[PDB]
């Protein structure tokens, strides 16, 4: 019978109700604003601030494709007006499109191959939607485009490794550059941040490529039919300093853990997990569809955090604040479906931002099983879970539940029992509560709830179940002369507290 076991996810928290009073939104060193603050209004779309386009091209901003310095080989003209001129065009087949795109990415041209675009305008689309596409959605696509430098008026900086800084843009302004990524107009970006330009999204033959497709054009659809009128935040979170894990004396957290539902519909207002890769998005422009590029997909303003985050490092997160779902669907990899558009019916806080706070900490590859028990190893998940948990300055009343999962598990080889107890320990080191979907596996939802209650009964502490963890590793793990150990961990673990 039971669907869920634990606290009923009815008792945790959730935004907006356990929220902080925001304080008032106010440019910072580590805050860029790009909005009017003082015209900010519920219903209305954001005015850019400043008024008038200002330019920065260098190692430190975006390089906006509607720089002055954004040059072509003719003597030097601009590249602006040349990707003006090549979009500017009716496009009823898609061949014209490539060829658009191609004007001012002409080193690409041999390298480049639109067959995914080209099958999903010929082979997939029903001719009239073809043809809605190609009369409707790519030409307000191009204007939204080349509005650019009106609405992104002032310049975006790169979140770079090691800052601690936030950007707060309004929906708007991230359609803008959208409509510019699908276009491929961001220049010198064809190494340590990850792809923008959508280019890898028309290559190949791929049945994953139709749909993703169709999932960026209902937010395009939408987006240009009528402006969104909400901001959204990102903010690169680095931790220097990292807890004494075998010292923590604080107790475990609550636990509702479940094989039915999402973290995106059945975890609203809380804090989202999204299994990063550690280039943000992971595959979400190229060939990836799994938790990661589902969730940049249905929520596209995530895919922004590309053009300006650099890779993650391992005592780094990224925390986005805002965004919004525009798609539902169905299945994952290659049974992924686009199935309608959503109607986003988050409350928006004092800042305009949705409801919906998502962070990306992205999990170890373990090519070999036995090499995430390694406690440097062990450590690491801890430290990444922890940082991209903990909000510092805010009081544990006022967090809400983490909505996770099998993080790191699939293609990056992650024990799914360990992962729930790092998790589960970096949660209570942070004061929140843990609402895990186990995603159909009800065992693995039976087994995660009986370690939890098992532990919170007889009281230990984070601590406690650390060291734990490296006994299993001493005592199993390390002169282990097999592919897997003799005794798995939660045996293992019942057992040596059950001894005492
Ligand atoms: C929406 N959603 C969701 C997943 C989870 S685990 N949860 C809790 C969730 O809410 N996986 C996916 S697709 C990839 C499947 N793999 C399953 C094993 O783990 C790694 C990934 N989508």
């Amino acid at each position: 019978d039971k669907k869920w076991l634990g606290t009923p996810i009815e008792e945790m928290r959730r935004m907006p109700r356990c929220g902080i009073r925001l304080p008032l939104l106010r440019p910072s060193a580590n805050h860029t604003v790009t909005i009017r603050v003082d015209l900010l209004r519920a219903g209305e779309v954001p005015k850019p601030f400043p008024t008038h386009y200002k330019d920065l091209w260098d190692n430190k901003h975006v390089k906006m494709p509607c720089s002055e310095q954004n040059l072509y080989p003719v003597t030097a003209g601009s590249r602006w007006e040349l990707i003006q001129t090549a979009l500017l065009n009716k496009f009823t087949r898609p061949q014209n499109l490539k060829d658009a795109i191609l004007k001012y990415n002409v080193a690409y041209s041999k390298k480049w191959d639109f067959t995914a675009l080209i099958d999903f305008w010929d082979k997939v689309l029903e001719e009239a939607e073809a043809q809605h596409l190609y009369q409707s959605i790519l030409p307000d696509m191009v204007k939204i485009a080349l509005c650019l430098p009106n609405i992104c008026t002032q310049p975006i900086p790169l979140l770079a490794a090691a800052m601690n800084h936030s950007i707060t843009m309004s929906q708007e302004q991230i359609a803008s550059l959208l409509a510019n990524a699908f276009f491929c107009t961001f220049p010198r970006r064809n190494s340590s941040y990850p792809d923008i330009n959508f280019n890898r999204l028309f290559e190949g033959r791929s049945s994953r490529k139709p749909e993703k497709l169709k999932t960026l054009f209902c937010y395009f659809r939408r987006v240009t039919a009528a402006a969104p009128t909400g901001l959204v935040t990102f903010t690169r979170q680095s931790l220097e300093d990292f807890p004494e894990w075998e010292r923590c004396e604080k107790p475990l957290t609550r636990l509702h853990v479940t094989y039915e539902g999402t973290i995106e519909e059945n975890g609203q207002g809380m804090l989202q997990v999204d299994f990063a890769n550690r280039f943000v998005g992971g595959g979400v422009t190229s060939a990836g569809l799994v938790q990661e590029e589902i969730r940049f997909l249905i929520n596209p303003e995530l895919i922004i955090s590309r053009l300006f985050t650099e890779v993650l490092d391992h005592n780094e997160c990224l925390i986005i604040t805002g965004t919004e779902q525009y798609s539902e669907y169905t299945g994952y990899a290659e049974t992924y479906r686009w199935s309608r558009s959503h109607e986003d019916g988050s409350e928006r806080d004092d800042w305009q931002r949705r409801c919906t706070e998502i962070v990306a900490i992205d999990a170890l590859h373990f090519r070999r099983y036995l090499d995430q028990f390694v406690p440097e190893k062990m450590r690491r998940e801890l430290n990444k879970a922890y940082c991209g948990f903990l909000r510092p300055g805010v009081s544990s009343e006022n967090l809400s539940a983490v909505a996770t999962g099998n993080w790191g598990c699939g293609a990056f080889g992650g024990d799914a029992r360990l992962k729930a107890l790092i998790q589960i320990l970096a949660a209570a080191a942070a004061e929140r509560d843990v609402v895990y979907f186990t995603f159909g596996d009800s065992e693995l939802m039976r087994d995660i709830y009986s370690m939890h209650i098992f532990l919170t009964e007889r009281k230990l502490t984070v601590g406690d179940v650390y060291k734990l963890l490296l006994r299993y590793y001493n005592e199993e793990c390390r002169n282990c002369s097999t592919p897997g150990p003799d005794i798995k961990l939660y045996p293992f673990i019942y057992h040596a507290v059950e001894s005492c």
